[PDB]
């Protein structure tokens, strides 16, 4: 299998967030309606990324069994998307104890991946396995290198067909990319990066971010703006060429509080620069605080959808 061809198949996408990665689906404002897949496919997207919180739906002690009821729900989400001809990225996302206590939670994490790989091993090749969303905290770059290799071994003992998606430590951005090590023996993986630069721009006024109001009225689109973003993407590209790993920008987006123009400029510029590099990508996110589709009103944000598609 050619991971670069798989990365093309992945192509352009959107996160369905604040859904299955909450403690329970619906706790953070989104429930994944089957209808979403028609809406997303009709808009021109190639895939969906489904953040999933397995840790709150599995037993705490060995054999760490994932609940039947939750597996059936995930089946339903995956198959709903596949049915529209969309590719699907599933992950483990918000395993909070793992980030803080990797030494204890490694065993449970790997048992989760054994179960997941086993259940979906015969699913279409348009399903992608993303090991872990944004490794951070006590799960350092070195420890992530250790964990991801063990995850690869566990998954590969079960499934050698599906493409695996591997993120970076220190919250999944470009800072820890140079530290990232993918075993040479693994030949069907895509590296994922989450891009929100400039952070002060994209997160201006972000309520969950400390002192973010200091950045309100921040604009983007200037020409140093463009030089810098191009430079940061050149770094990613270079690493990609040197290591021969395809790239997936699994998350990117600018908060609402950002002005709609600069928002448009930033979004359309990021998109065009990613597509120059043949990178797959997923906008964060479908319908929440960074949402481009209002689910109550059933309307797309036309300006932003145009920037994306
Ligand atoms: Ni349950
Ligand atoms: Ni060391
Ligand atoms: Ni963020
Ligand atoms: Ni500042
Ligand atoms: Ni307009």
């Amino acid at each position: 299998v050619d991971p670069f061809e798989r990365n093309k198949i992945l192509g352009r996408g959107i996160n369905i967030g604040n859904a299955l990665e909450a403690p329970n689906e619906g706790d953070w404002g989104v429930v994944i309606k089957d209808e979403f897949f028609d809406i997303i496919k009709e808009a021109g997207f190639s895939h969906v990324r489904i953040p999933i919180r397995w840790s709150t739906h599995a037993y705490a002690f060995p054999p760490y069994k994932i609940m039947d009821r939750f597996f059936k729900r995930v089946d339903e989400v995956i198959n709903g998307a596949l049915k529209r001809g969309l590719a699907v990225v599933i992950n483990i996302h918000h395993y909070e104890e793992l980030m803080n206590d990797p030494e204890e939670h490694k065993e449970r994490f790997l048992a989760l991946w054994k179960q997941i790989a086993d259940r979906y091993k015969d699913y279409p090749e348009t399903l992608f396995f993303e090991i872990l969303n944004e490794p951070h905290g006590n799960l350092t770059p070195e420890k992530w290198n250790e964990l991801l290799e063990e995850a690869l071994k566990v998954i590969r003992s079960i499934d050698k067909k599906h493409t695996i998606i591997i993120g970076t430590a220190e919250w999944g951005g470009i800072s820890a990319l140079e530290k990232l090590s993918v075993p040479k023996w693994e030949k069907n993986s895509i590296v994922t990066i989450h891009y929100y630069n400039p952070f002060e721009f994209t997160h201006q006024g972000a309520e969950w971010v400390e002192g973010s109001e200091k950045w309100l009225g921040r604009k983007w689109g200037s020409p140093d703006d463009q030089k810098h973003l191009i430079e940061e993407f050149n770094f990613i590209e270079e690493w990609s060429k040197k290591n021969k790993r395809p790239i997936y920008i699994g998350e990117f987006g600018a908060y609402r509080k950002a002005d709609l123009e600069s928002r448009i400029k930033w979004t359309s510029f990021v998109v065009r620069e990613m597509e120059k590099r043949r990178w797959s990508w997923a906008y964060w996110e479908f319908c929440s605080g960074f949402g481009v589709y209002d689910t109550l009103r059933k309307t797309w944000n036309k300006d932003l959808l145009e920037a994306l598609i």
